[PDB]
């Protein structure tokens, strides 16, 4: 009831910014420095709520388990009042978080990003300037900020160790660090270097070519005509428009005194500024094609032009399926009303996505309802199709704003996450699927999507990846017991394995490779009782009693599986989910998660608990194999001569003294060897202290000595070789190599 969202007066659907500001208002009101009451106590609860809700891992964990997983310090009032959330109230500054960063600065737009550390002398020298700078260049490029304080990994990985650091980004080119003085005019001059601001002087000679070339590419021309003693667009205005309209409209000018025959031909003797759409025609008799402008100001002219540019082409429903599967499309689904009417800036998507070969289109669901229905589109939505032969798409769940949409379209179309539903769900598929059950209103769900996309590309051909919108497909989510968002699940031949590791390609792949060849038995109370408690014969068990809300358990799980792979045919490896079987684990005295236990041969202790410091695969494996009893046969002079020398099978033999230190050090490794090669080679030990005769005959000079005996079936004979290696795995491979060359 005292939920962290409730404590900040905020909903579970709150953005990072909404959480930050919510915390800030409470922090300023409940801070110690402003209250002799109590203070610290009330302030420590909201600070705990913030510290958890601001962390990507902790918030997703909190959403899934609440407080049970989270295990257990602040700044001055001054800090929260002046230095905290420093750009949250500056609309021109786009704040970027770790997982949305790469998609943003690789969108295709020009980005100038302030990597800063929050503080008094850090920023605030810069912050006011950075705010004014964003206003000045608004419309020409994106101004970003990254709080390295909250995204240390992101700053570290980008090689940013000192603050502030200023970088220009643009897809297709390397990042450019700015080292100049951080005045507004210097920042501006630096950024303008990277803006595309081409203004063409048009003339009688190049006019027709410039127009036709542009028109064929579907691009119009903004042209100002200058003559003596007439006002026209100044060079600075011309440059402004050039950058503002980059890829949309070419900016140019004509000197009419120098280009008389051109200005006569166009019948524009005076000073005019005109926009020429593709298809436009201008002469003394025809002027309706052209849009003449009255302003001399860049923004006033831009606003008029961007509104007059044509809307996206309306996609015919007749084409779909065939057209949708073979081409890249960015589709604005609408229901009668064009929902994009209030934002002409979206028209820039055409030119920005030209190199991605995406056609940006509108589709009217009121003209073919069945089409939108079978796509499970019920409200206006945005979808980008991959067009590689099949109809594959993702739905945009970000802000309905240009830079966010663009970032999504490019990232999604170049990755391999697809949208699932009841009709295409891999409930019983041959190839393995990774399915992400989520809600669009969930900020950790949305945040996961870039990771998922990245992994989808790296794992192409090995793992298929899809998302399922539980907000729409409630029946499917219930069926698979989805209790929180996001929940990622691997479907392997209708087997279901929830995945709670990091969503990087390498760890997902390792997790999947274990699934194909299981190493750990997932044990139930019923099946633990039958396989472990009622274990028979020569069989031992290692069991990890874990809980999914436990952090050290989550760390152990991949190590535990790594270990189990190396223990094939040596030790049985199991695991128990103590969240699911809480009562059972209570009866088994599991007082900590994770609990690791070894179960020896029945034939006197119940089990042994692991109490080592390190819980990596190698040290857990060594601990377990150390419990195993002797596998090698203790030979006598009688049996050594009878069963080895006069035998018909292959042997490895350890000649040793029980007092020899090296003999004792090698003893466990020999027993490991015996179990490894068991089935092809018998193993024996010879106590040279007890039987000096036999070791004398064998010619043993040093303890321990290892002999390999191979039976030549064709010649009914055993021949002997010395083994000098003392590494079990090494010896085993060596022996096996020899056995192939024996048949």
């Amino acid at each position: 009831d005292q939920n962290f969202y409730s404590l900040l007066g905020v909903s579970k659907t709150a953005s990072s910014r909404e959480i930050r500001q919510a915390f800030k208002k409470l922090a300023l009101k409940l801070h110690p420095d402003k209250n002799p009451n109590n203070a610290h106590g009330d302030f420590l609860k909201i600070n705990r709520a913030y510290e958890v809700l601001k962390d990507e891992d902790l918030r997703k964990k909190y959403d899934k388990y609440g407080e049970k997983g989270l295990e257990d310090q602040y700044e001055s009032w001054s800090y929260y009042r002046y230095d905290f959330g420093i750009y949250d109230d500056d609309p021109e500054i786009i704040t970027l978080e770790r997982r949305e960063f790469d998609a943003a600065v690789n969108s295709g737009e020009l980005w100038f990003v302030n990597f800063y550390s929050p503080g008094s002398s850090h920023s605030h020298d810069l912050a006011p300037t950075w705010r004014e700078f964003a206003k000045e260049v608004d419309g020409l490029l994106r101004i970003g900020a990254v709080n390295c304080g909250d995204d240390r990994m992101l700053c570290r990985m980008k090689g940013v160790n000192s603050y502030p650091s200023l970088f220009i980004f643009r897809s297709g080119m390397a990042a450019v660090k700015y080292n100049g003085d951080r005045s507004k005019e210097s920042l501006v001059a630096f950024a303008m270097q990277h803006v595309r601001s081409t203004v063409t002087e048009l003339s009688t000679g190049n006019f027709v070519n410039a127009i036709e070339t542009a028109f064929a590419a579907g691009v119009g021309w903004l042209i100002t005509f200058c003559s003596k003693g007439e006002d026209c667009l100044t060079s600075q205005t011309r440059l402004r428009l050039s950058g503002m309209l980059d890829g949309l409209v070419n900016v140019g000018w004509v000197d009419c005194d120098a280009q008389d025959s051109l200005c006569k031909s166009l019948d524009t003797t005076a000073s005019t500024t005109a926009y020429f759409p593709p298809g436009a025609t201008l002469n003394d008799r025809e002027k309706s094609s052209v849009l003449f402008l009255n302003s001399l100001d860049a923004k006033e002219i831009y606003m008029e032009i961007i509104h007059n540019l044509p809307d996206f082409e309306l996609l015919s429903a007749n084409q779909l399926e065939d057209r949708l599967a073979h081409h890249r499309w960015l589709v604005f689904f609408h229901f009668g009303k064009n929902e994009n009417a209030n934002d002409p800036e979206l028209k820039k998507l055409k030119t920005l996505l030209k190199n991605e070969h995406i056609q940006v289109v509108r589709f009217d669901c009121s003209s073919a309802p069945g089409i939108c229905s079978d796509l499970y589109v019920f409200q206006p939505s945005l979808a980008v199709f991959k067009g590689q032969g099949t109809k594959e798409y993702e739905i945009h769940h970000g802000k309905k704003i240009l830079y966010d949409i663009l970032a999504f379209a490019k990232e999604s179309v170049n990755s391999h996450v697809t949208t699932l539903g009841p009709q295409n769900f891999p409930a019983s598929d041959k190839e393995p699927w990774l399915v992400d059950f989520f809600a669009p209103w969930s900020p950790p769900s949305r945040a996961l999507l870039p990771e998922l996309r990245k992994a989808s590309t790296l794992l192409y051909g090995q793992l298929k990846v899809g998302t399922l919108d539980c907000t729409i497909h409630e029946g499917l989510c219930n069926m698979y017991n989805i209790q929180a968002y996001p929940t990622t699940v691997v479907f392997n031949q209708s087997s279901i394995h929830e995945y709670e590791g990091h969503h990087s390609a390498e760890q997902i792949l390792e997790f999947i490779e274990d699934l194909r060849n299981p190493s750990v038995v997932s044990l139930t109370p019923s099946t633990f009782n039958e396989l472990v408690k009622q274990r028979k014969h020569d069989e031992v068990w290692m069991v990890d009693f874990y809980s999914p809300w436990s952090h050290p358990s989550q760390v152990l799980m991949p190590e535990w599986k790594r270990m189990a792979r190396t223990l094939t045919g040596l030790i049985n490896v199991g695991s128990v989910d103590c969240q699911q079987y809480h009562s059972f684990c209570t009866q088994e005295n599991v007082q900590r998660y994770p609990e690791i236990r070894f179960y020896p041969q029945k034939s006197a202790y119940q089990y042994h608990s692991y109490n080592g410091w390190n819980r990596d695969a190698y040290s857990l494996r060594s601990w377990g194999l150390g419990f195993l009893p002797q596998a090698s046969i203790d030979l006598t002079p009688q049996t050594f001569n009878e069963k080895v020398l006069q035998g018909k099978t292959h042997w490895v033999v350890d000649f040793y003294a029980p007092w020899s230190g090296p003999s004792q050090n090698f003893a466990p490794e020999f027993e490991l060897l015996a179990r490894m090669i068991k089935g092809k080679v018998r193993a024996g030990k010879v106590d040279c202290q007890a039987y000096p005769q036999t070791c004398q005959k064998a010619g043993i000079k040093a303890y321990p000595s290892v002999k390999l005996y191979q039976y030549e079936r064709a010649k009914k004979s055993i021949w002997e070789e010395q083994i000098n290696s003392r590494d079990a795995k090494t010896i085993a491979a060596l022996i096996y190599g020899k056995l192939e060359t024996l048949q």
